[PDB]
């Protein structure tokens, strides 16, 4: 789920 919470702070933060 990394790739989607992480991806979303590599996106977001």
């Amino acid at each position: 789920l990394r790739h989607y919470l992480n991806l979303l702070t590599r996106q977001r933060y």
